[PDB]
């Protein structure tokens, strides 16, 4: 598979290798804040990242992933819409060529400069590869980024990026604390959806925080210096690695806040 984000291999093409692209629970979606309803049944959200163990950062040709040790229940997400325990495995971002675009989810059609995805898998399925075959296998915590003040907790990420410029490069990335990427409020929207890249599997409970984090123009500029290509290959900047909003179909987006 040679999927990507360009004219020739971008999201409009994905359905030919991955027919579930046109499925019933695809992501991302536009969150219409006037149609989403507060749900009193939602339990409180629990982000337990105190014991998180980051290992490595990888340019996979699509984004850069900060990977965690998920061989035990270190860093977990529970509560909210979730039943049981979801283990953090990695986070990554999606971003734009310009500050006016980059997020996958939109809020009343508003696009943010970037979107952070903290990816967790349901431990009742034993491993990640089994979890992605299940409708409740993953929980993705999505956090919007807007450009304003710098986010100090992001700068360690920004600073390692020149060591992983091209596809297939990785670097040791230990002792990174993902709590420094969260906004103050855990108010969220939630809906059932999918992975936003191939294989597009319909295995995600999406939890999208309402409060964006602010990052600096300089910080997001450094994201845009990465490359989609491998070393020695013609330079294609890693920008606009986002899928546009997909049809909501027969889904309701629920708000955790009144
Ligand atoms: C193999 O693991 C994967 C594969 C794809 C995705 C995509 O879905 C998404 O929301 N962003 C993505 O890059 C993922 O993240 C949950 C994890
Ligand atoms: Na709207
Ligand atoms: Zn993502």
């Amino acid at each position: 598979h040679h999927w990507g984000y360009g004219k020739h291999n971008g999201p409009e093409h994905w359905h030919k290798d991955f027919p579930i692209a046109k499925g019933e629970r695809q992501s991302p979606v536009d969150i219409d804040t006037h149609t989403a309803k507060y749900d009193p049944s939602l339990k409180p959200l629990s982000v337990s990242y105190d014991q998180a163990t980051s290992l490595r950062i990888l340019n996979n040709g699509h984004a850069f992933n900060v990977e965690f040790d998920d061989s035990q229940d270190k860093a977990v997400l529970k509560g909210g819409p979730l039943d049981g325990t979801y283990r953090l495995i990695q986070f990554h971002f999606h971003w734009g060529s310009l500050d006016g675009q980059g997020s996958e989810h939109t809020v009343d059609k508003k696009k943010y400069a970037a979107e952070l995805h903290l990816v967790h898998w349901n431990t009742k399925y034993g491993d990640f590869g089994k979890a992605v075959q299940q409708p409740d296998g993953l929980a993705v915590l999505g956090i919007f980024l807007k450009v304003g003040s710098a986010k100090p907790g992001l700068q360690k990420v920004v600073d390692v990026l020149d060591s992983i410029k091209t596809k297939g490069k990785s670097a040791d990335f230990t002792n990174f604390d993902p709590r420094g990427l969260l906004p103050e409020s855990l108010d969220y929207w939630t809906y059932p959806g999918s992975l936003t890249t191939p294989p597009l599997l319909e295995c995600v409970t999406w939890i999208v925080l309402k409060e964006p984090i602010s990052v600096s123009s300089e910080q997001v500029l450094k994201f845009r210096k990465l490359n989609f290509n491998g070393e020695g290959e013609p330079e294609e900047l890693m920008v606009d690695n986002w899928r546009p909003a997909q049809p909501l179909k027969n889904r309701q987006i629920k708000a955790s806040f009144k």
